[PDB]
């Protein structure tokens, strides 16, 4: 297993992404929470080769996968860069994704260093 | 807007581009679809003056905003040649931009010349 303070650093940085909201009270995480099942948007994972939501990050963090906070940053570019090339560039969805990149990276700074 | 057998050929093209796969079965376009944020990776804007995508390619065909094949071809190559100038000589990313400059340029004399 993980020290815990590096499972309590993970999980505080991650509920900091999770909870964020914009000025207009919206959540921005909400749809990246689970994914849409291959049944409901089959189209996603014939362009999406490496599919993740905040579901299996915050699994990850309680399986002890991610071994240090660059392993779990890794997953969040990856749900965020995702989101990014299944929509349309201007998109709510396209730019809620970036502002939740700018999230983690602030909150890891703010967290651990 | 564009004559509909030019954006048919610019389409047929670019397809060709992006489903291109190696023999080892890898669609050697999967990075390039949709370039990182400025979140993801600051340096390649700090380098790269003019970035593009497979996905701004094809809004650009999508908007009429490439009036003919040179056109679409100097994108494809500004996208290839960024890769190159980002990417260390020998890598996998620079490799895989020398095919699909390779794969552009005989899919256009096949599909239109
Ligand atoms: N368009 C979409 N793009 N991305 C996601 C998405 C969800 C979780 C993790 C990563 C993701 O990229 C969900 C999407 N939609 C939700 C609303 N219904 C249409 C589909
Ligand atoms: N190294 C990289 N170089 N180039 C691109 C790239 C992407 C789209 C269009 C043009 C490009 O040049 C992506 C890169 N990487 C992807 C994997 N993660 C590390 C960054
Ligand atoms: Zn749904
Ligand atoms: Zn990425």
């Amino acid at each position: 297993p993980n020290p815990p303070k590096l499972t309590k650093q993970m999980n505080a940085i991650i509920d900091t992404v999770i909870n964020y909201k914009d000025s207009s009270g919206r959540q921005l995480s909400e749809v990246f929470i689970q994914l849409p099942s291959r049944k409901e948007l089959p189209e996603y994972y014939e362009l999406i080769r490496k599919p993740v939501d905040f579901k299996k990050i915050k699994e990850r963090i309680r399986n002890h996968k991610y071994r240090s906070l660059g392993d779990l940053e890794k997953d969040v570019m990856l749900l965020c860069h995702n989101a990014q090339t299944f929509n349309l560039e201007g998109s709510q969805i396209y730019e809620d994704s970036i502002v939740l990149q700018s999230v983690f990276k602030s909150a890891r700074q703010k967290i651990a260093k």
